[PDB]
């Protein structure tokens, strides 16, 4: 009557979750402190439970040592590390005019081999320092490189087809600023380039929900991972990270990445920033608690399953299964100003009790009363303007 229904189908397995996290950049900003590394990558009370660290590949190898402390610590705490370059070493770059704008940067065509060696050198250096990179990217935002190095779709294709097989690591590409398919379609449509791809990386700046599905990747991307490797939402406004109900957009963007995009990873920009998941004082922001609803509970290796995604207006549901014991983690967002009651059917489960943690404008991951199932149905109530994780 006033009650919507949802079904979680534990037998309809979607993508395996790789993880959640954010960026460290100890050259552009201050490195994470030891305390901040634990807060980010630990999963104790008051910690974010991140499992992915993104770092940059500096054009100047003399900066590489600055990455090590944080990356080692992340790995020790159970995270994986991916690395993205913004520019090649300046001796490999040339200028050109793009769309009438002069003095734009690209990798010299005669330096693609030397660029592979630069990337391989970084991989080797980090490995020598106890940082076995999960992946390394060809280029950060090759299609939004006003302030860095541009690659056209065909330049990226040439590198992926003719060079990237020499990289001694998983290769990530193309990290389009907005997941523009023109950057990635040529890779997926060329068998050698596709063979040399390991992770399709994408950013989400201005990416609408209708542009989150990718039919070509569904068709040709078997064995390749799909990662959303950078965003901040809904803005990078100074001191915005505790704004409420604005922060609910973070949860909604993550729900969309997972359910509308089938993404296996979701990685914020700077971990510690006034608009990020960790505030400058080292404590978790409202935006951070939005991330934590997923990161603390949907651990690497869980598998997303089919679940009614939008059971009623302003309510969004995702579900992931732990294949070790077929338990489920459900993250449910209520953006409504009204409370919502959902009958969530989980056919075939032997689970009969969920614990729940709730964030609103006035509390953070507050543990609330357990939900006891009637048979295989869990009736939940969602406070106005809230996110709840059921576990
Ligand atoms: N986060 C990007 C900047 C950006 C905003 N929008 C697109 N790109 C960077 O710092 O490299």
């Amino acid at each position: 009557s006033h009650m919507a229904s949802a079904t979680i189908n534990l037998s309809a397995e979607k993508q395996v979750i790789r993880g959640f996290g954010g960026m460290n950049h100890p050259v552009w900003i201050s490195d994470l402190t030891p305390q901040q590394r634990d807060t980010a990558f630990g999963n104790g009370e008051g910690q974010l439970g991140f499992t992915i660290l993104r770092i940059h590949v500096d054009e100047n190898r003399n900066n590489w040592s600055k990455e090590v402390a944080t990356a080692r610590r992340a790995i020790e705490l159970g995270a994986i590390v991916s690395a993205s370059p913004w520019n090649p070493p300046s001796n490999m770059v040339e200028t050109f005019t793009r769309n009438g704008v002069p003095n734009q940067k690209r990798l010299r065509y005669d330096k693609y081999g030397d660029y592979v060696q630069h990337l391989n050198d970084f991989v080797a250096y980090m490995k020598s320092n106890g940082v076995d990179l999960y992946a390394i990217s060809v280029q950060n935002e090759p299609d939004y490189a006003h302030e860095w190095t541009w690659w056209t779709p065909q330049e990226m294709l040439r590198f992926m087809r003719d060079y990237a097989g020499q990289i001694r690591c998983r290769v990530m590409a193309p990290e389009s600023f907005q997941y523009l398919k023109n950057m990635s379609d040529p890779i997926l449509n060329d068998p050698q380039a596709l063979a040399n791809l390991d992770i399709l990386g994408a950013h989400f700046y201005g990416t609408t929900v209708n542009n989150m599905p990718y039919p070509l990747f569904e068709q040709k991307g078997a064995g390749k991972e799909l990662w959303m490797t950078e965003v901040y939402v809904p803005n990078s406004d100074s001191n915005s990270a505790d704004r409420w109900p604005e922060a609910l957009e973070v949860a909604h963007n993550m729900h969309n990445a997972l359910v509308e995009g089938n993404f296996q990873a979701y990685v914020w920009w700077y971990i510690r920033r006034s608009y990020g998941p960790m505030k400058e004082d080292g404590t978790i922001s409202k935006r951070g608690y939005m991330m934590a609803h997923y990161s603390k509970f949907v651990r690497p290796g869980y598998v997303r399953v089919d679940a009614t995604k939008n059971p009623t207006y302003n309510v969004y549901l995702s579900a992931c299964k732990n294949k070790k014991d077929n338990s489920v983690v459900a993250v449910v967002i209520n953006k409504s100003t009204e409370a919502k009651t959902i009958n969530i059917s989980v056919p075939g489960t032997s689970i009969r009790k969920w614990e729940r943690y709730v964030t609103t404008g006035s509390k953070n991951l507050r543990k609330e009363s357990d939900i006891n199932a009637s048979g295989t149905t869990f009736q939940v109530t969602l406070e106005p303007q809230s996110v709840t994780t059921f576990v």
